[PDB]
Order: structure tokens, then C-alpha cells, then sequence
């Protein structure tokens, strides 16, 4: 018997890390009653419908993909919300209250939400340092793909952009974009180090990755097989700290291989000064949200 597990990114990816592992557990658990086929970015339209549709079992969702369903996601675009030490944020993240919050959201978008995987802290590309908001005015700079995420670097007074993946390396180059923000693995693989020569981390927010279900399948599952699934996600949860922050620290190993590029770590007094001119993008995530938003804000804040 088969599971089909669709993946946003391609190999070597903290998705397709993740997935490797979620594959080798539940063959192991089940004893080969359940095998588990794993589709990287590339060996296939959108993967959010391949999962409503039933045409696959599970996926990788992130904010970007869900925005215009599920606005609540854009939780995870906002700067300076979430907890900056790895422990706090883990427990959020893991708590079934939190995870239940947005069950009801998912399900409005005809999917169940299994729960939510870091893929490391978004890293700010520039060819120039990014110390104070003012570095930002004018700047025409790559977002995520959410109403939320342009925002939060508008309020700094960029021009948010959201550029098809494809064509950033050359409109970095050309100077179209001035730049753009991903985790560090993201920014090897596309290979921006080599038209950027600043690397900012401002530790602002992280990239979470939603695992999503076909809303049916899920709920027509033996208790024990919806044991295996949810048991293994959950194991899973902690594991994915430490896949990404060890793969992320070789990538950024891999970008100062090539040279020509900086990095700086933002000092509390710069990050303390952009937190305070972030602070607009929730008011604009509230707007789209209203009360979930604001429990959802009230429930990581504390
Ligand atoms: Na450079």
C-alpha cells in the first residue's frame, strides 16, 4: 500500500531530509504494509490541489502557497513575533492548541493539517549591509508571496516584489532587484550568493512549512495507521530542528567557498529597531484576519 508525499523543494532540500525520514519510519513501523513514495519538486500544477483532489496523500505547504486560502499562515511571515530562542519556539509550534487553532482554517481550504516544520531562520541578500530600516528605503527587494510578508518590508520602506523564482538570479545580477530573503540553503541552491554581497541575518522570522492531507483519506484511516502518521510527525518535529540547522550551516559553509560575500549579524539594539518599525504588518495581518489573527498573534506572543 502506497502514500504519496508531495514536496515544495528538491533533493537535498530540508523538505526532501525530512520526508527521507518520514519514509524510513513508517516502513519500519507498518513492516512494510505501507510504503512511501516521495515526490522532490520537479517529478510532479499545484501540489495544494494534488492534495485536495486526492490525487496525492501528502504535501508540503508553506504561506506563500496558501495565502489566498489560508491567510492565517501569514502568522509565519510576520518579523519578530514568533520566540527567537530554538526551545520556546519549538514548544509553540508542537502545542495542540496552537496546531488546533488553525486546524479549522485548513479544513475551510478542504485540507487537514498535520503540522508545521521549520526549514531555517530567513537570511536577508543585499549589496549592501542591512543594519537599520533605513537601508531599505527605496529598495526594490524579493518577499515571500504573501500580503503579510510585503508588508513587514514595507514598513522598513522597500518595494516589495515577489519575482518568479527562475528570473531572480538575473534581475540580482542586472540590478532589477536590489535584494531578496530566503534561508541560507535556498540562497546556495539558487546560487544568489554569487550576485550578492551581503548576507544579512536579522534572526527576523523562520520558514515554516505546513504537512498537509487530503481532508478524506485522513479521516478514513484505521486508528492505527492515523497513529503511525501522526506518532512519526510528531517525532519528526524535533529531528527537524536539528536537519536544518546543520544543513543550513554547511550551505553557509558552501556560499563563503565562492567568495566576495559578507556576512553580518544584526546586534539586539539593530534587530530591537526594526522590530519597532515591523510592528505595522501585524496591524495589516489583523485587517485580513481578524479575531483568529489576533489569538493566533496572542497565543505565540506569550
Ligand atoms: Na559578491
Amino acid at each position: 500500500v502506497t502514500w504519496r508525499f508531495a514536496l515544495e523543494e528538491i533533493e537535498g532540500s530540508v523538505q526532501h531530509l525530512y520526508a527521507q525520514q518520514f519514509r524510513e519510519q513508517v516502513e519500519a513501523l507498518s513492516g512494510g504494509r505501507i510504503e512511501v513514495d516521495v515526490f522532490p519538486y520537479g517529478s510532479l500544477a499545484q501540489l495544494t490541489e494534488l492534495t485536495r483532489n486526492g490525487s496525492v496523500n501528502l504535501a508540503f505547504a508553506s504561506p506563500g502557497h496558501l495565502a489566498d486560502t489560508v491567510p492565517e499562515t501569514g502568522l509565519f511571515n510576520l518579523h519578530f513575533l514568533l520566540p527567537e530562542e530554538q526551545e520556546p519556539a519549538r514548544r509553540l509550534l508542537e502545542a495542540p492548541a496552537f496546531i488546533s487553532a488553525f486546524e479549522p482554517a485548513y479544513h475551510n481550504a478542504g485540507l487537514q493539517l498535520l503540522g508545521f516544520v521549520p526549514e531555517g531562520w530567513m537570511t536577508w541578500t543585499a549589496n549592501n549591509p542591512l543594519r537599520t530600516p533605513s537601508d531599505f528605503q527605496g529598495l526594490r527587494f524579493r518577499t515571500m508571496t504573501s500580503e503579510t510578508a510585503a508588508e513587514a518590508f514595507r514598513s522598513y520602506g522597500a518595494d516589495p516584489v515577489q519575482t518568479p523564482f527562475a528570473q531572480v538570479y538575473s534581475d540580482l545580477q542586472l540590478g532589477n532587484i536590489d535584494g531578496q530573503s530566503n534561508p541560507v540553503f535556498a540562497i546556495e541552491e539558487m546560487g544568489f550568493h554569487e550576485v550578492q554581497n551581503v548576507l544579512t541575518m536579522a534572526r527576523a522570522s523562520r520558514f515554516i512549512a505546513s504537512v498537509v492531507a487530503n481532508e478524506d483519506w485522513f479521516a478514513g484511516l484505521p486508528s492505527q495507521e492515523r497513529k503511525w502518521l501522526e506518532e512519526t510527525i510528531a517525532q519528526l518535529s524535533e529531528e527537524a530542528w536539528t536537519l536544518q540547522e546543520d544543513l543550513n550551516k554547511e550551505r553557509l559553509e558552501t556560499i563563503l567557498e565562492q567568495g566576495g560575500i559578507r556576512v553580518v549579524r544584526l546586534t539586539e539594539d539593530e534587530r530591537a529597531a526594526f522590530r519597532d518599525a515591523s510592528l505595522p504588518a501585524r496591524q495589516r495581518f489583523i485587517e485580513l484576519t481578524g479575531e483568529k489573527g489576533q489569538a493566533l498573534i496572542q497565543r505565540a506572543t506569550s
